[PDB]
DNA sequence: TAGTGCCGGAAATGT
DNA sequence: CACATTTCCGGCACT
């Protein structure tokens, strides 16, 4: 069972005990990495990568734009957004999410 | 400045 | 394998 990156980021920001480094913006699928340092860490330990970190967790992220898995918010840092359906793989819309996390 | 975000090419890696 | 990162790096931009 070999996680993919989207995936896990999708596992962290559905657990309100995650949104400490990680969260929703509450503007769609629009996520923001608070800590990045955190997630590329928690992303290291999964995938067993003790060298992991920031910059090489986001090359993972930047060849996801021709995959329109997911987007990144220009000229905002540590912000990306899910361009993919996700209201089909989740079942939830954003706003329906975002209420059920608690997203402010 | 040099430190850091972010970008995307090139090659290595590993399940 | 197929390929999704992992690793490393020259570059551009901003503070």
């Amino acid at each position: 069972g070999p996680i993919q990156l989207w995936q896990f980021l999708l596992e962290l920001l559905t657990d309100k005990s995650c949104q400490s480094f990680i969260s929703w913006t509450g503007d769609g699928w629009e996520f923001k990495l608070s800590d990045p340092d955190e997630v590329a860490r928690r992303w290291g330990k999964r995938k067993n990568k003790p060298k992991m970190n920031y910059e090489k967790l986001s090359r993972g992220l930047r060849y996801y734009y021709d995959k329109n898995i997911i987007h990144k918010t220009a000229g905002k840092r540590y912000v990306y957004r899910f361009v993919c359906d996700l209201q089909s793989l989740l079942g939830y819309t954003p706003e329906e999410l975002h209420a059920m996390l608690d997203v402010k």
